[PDB]
């Protein structure tokens, strides 16, 4: 009898051309295909603003007729190589922020979703702890960098014969939102 038929394609971020003429022939028989467009900021699988949707035995094809098009913005606090490039939905791009800045929080890539970039392509200043605020007697900070990013650890080594609170001859402390995890102890 009938391996039938397909209903009106509710095209997200797009629409069918000649909408008034084609409505109501629906439900539409299999094999029938219609030209459709995609709204601004969106594209067809072929990469154009218009294509053809086909009534398949398993529904409309393509299943996602209109994919988002993402525009890589300028990065004031990062290294720029893609400012102005366009990417189709599902694409992941590497993001290089300047030392001390990171993506939120903290991916190394932004992916183009249907709703736009995920996360937003912008480098935010990372919170830090200063080595100058550290205090240790009978040991020293064996690193030795001045600024530590959140969750980064500051290494310290005790003096000959002294031990930490583990009690080992060396340990570390962690940088947090509230400052250092604690004070190094070498006794
Ligand atoms: O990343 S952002 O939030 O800054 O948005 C970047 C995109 O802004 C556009 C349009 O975005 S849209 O509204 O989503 O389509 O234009 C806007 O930014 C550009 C400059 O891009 S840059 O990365 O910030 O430098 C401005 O051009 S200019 O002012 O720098 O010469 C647009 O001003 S104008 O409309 O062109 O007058 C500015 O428009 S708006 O003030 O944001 O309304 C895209 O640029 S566009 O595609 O040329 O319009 C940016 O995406 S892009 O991939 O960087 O171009
Ligand atoms: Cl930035
Ligand atoms: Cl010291």
């Amino acid at each position: 009898m009938g391996l039938k038929p397909c209903d009106y394609p509710d095209i997200k971020h797009g629409g069918l051309y000649h909408e008034n003429m084609r409505r109501p022939y629906f439900p539409v028989a299999v094999g029938k295909y219609y030209s459709y467009y995609c709204d601004e900021h969106f594209e067809t699988p072929s990469g154009s603003y218009w294509d053809h949707i086909h009534c398949t035995q398993d529904g409309w094809s393509p299943a996602v007729p209109c994919l988002r098009k993402c525009y890589f913005p300028y990065l004031e606090n990062g290294y720029n190589q893609n400012h102005g490039r366009k990417f189709v939905q599902g694409k992941s791009i590497d993001v290089a922020c300047h030392p001390g800045y990171a993506l939120p929080k903290a991916q190394t890539t932004v992916t183009c979703m249907e709703n736009g970039w995920s996360p937003t392509p912008r480098c935010i200043r990372v919170k830090t702890c200063s080595k100058s605020s550290i205090d240790i007697e009978n040991g020293f900070i064996s690193e030795s960098q001045y600024t530590y990013a959140l969750k980064e650890k500051a290494k310290y080594q005790c003096k000959l014969g002294y031990v930490t609170a583990d009690g080992e001859t060396s340990g570390s402390i962690t940088c947090g939102k509230d400052g250092w995890s604690a004070q190094p102890t070498c006794i």
